[PDB]
């Protein structure tokens, strides 16, 4: 028709590499920097245990995750640098970050479900067409720019498990 | 070719120090940021002006749009190194090497806005300004991101106040 069996999975990914932007918004007004190494090990400790739950490989969730957690970071360095040229064009009074954290419980379990119902194909050959059809497809609902590309991109980077090398 | 040629391709040069100044930063988990030493380095610069009679208000505004382009750039190689880490350059001159060559390129740079005083001080300085930037685009190759941050490093030159 024709959709991508990755589509659901990709789109949530994309709609949480959007949130960069509100998250970037705040950390510029508030002085915070960008990274944080021991936040982000407790965000992947908690995904983990997520994955625990609904009998998903948690090594395999970390890795994407991980993946994920660093596309949007470069979301946000990416407006750090455009602020810093023309601070004028910083978000102004934006504010806090309860609907950024409540969409990324949402997101977050989202994603696992996906992995969970399509975990066969992302174990097999044909995965990786597929995680292009469905990356194209998001690119254009969601009318995704060059930066929103380069990121998604790096965000599915672990999706495609590897296969028998004979 | 543009009196202020010599001034912007020393404004490009000193950009192009924000690339390991990154690497160096990515290498050792340092922050971009680092407020207590900018407003430091203004200092000796204000100084280094007054000691040449050189309008040091003018000299520490050009020297912070300076600051915030290379500050600028920083931030976009972090964003190109957390989408694509094995892009980092693994050596990385020793932050103590780049920051000797950056006060070099204050020093050039300080020399060249007293040399060129009576242009950047006149109406032609915004007209030569631009020449200059077309130029060392052109002559150093630079990409949207350096030629963005060669615009906010040399937006106020034209402030230049003339004489007695």
């Amino acid at each position: 028709d024709g959709t991508s069996q990755l589509a659901e999975l990709v789109d949530a990914a994309a709609e949480r590499l959007e949130v960069a932007d509100p998250v970037a918004a705040f950390k510029w007004r508030a002085q915070l920097p960008i990274e944080d190494s021991g936040r982000v090990e407790q965000q992947l400790a908690k995904l983990g245990e997520d994955a625990r739950s609904q009998h998903i490989d948690p090594d395999y969730v970390t890795r994407v995750f991980d993946d994920q957690i660093r596309a949007t970071e470069a979301i946000e360095y990416s407006r750090f640098s455009d602020w810093k040229l023309n601070p004028a064009s910083a978000p102004p009074e934006p504010p806090d970050l309860s609907a950024s954290r409540s969409a990324i419980d949402s997101l977050n379990n989202r994603m696992l479900s996906q992995i969970w119902s399509h975990w066969s194909l992302l174990s097999a050959p044909s995965c990786a067409a597929q995680l292009d059809r469905a990356k194209r497809d998001i690119v254009r609902s969601r009318h995704l720019d060059s930066l929103y590309q380069r990121a998604l991109t790096t965000a599915t980077q672990s999706y495609c498990q590897a296969l028998p090398p004979a």
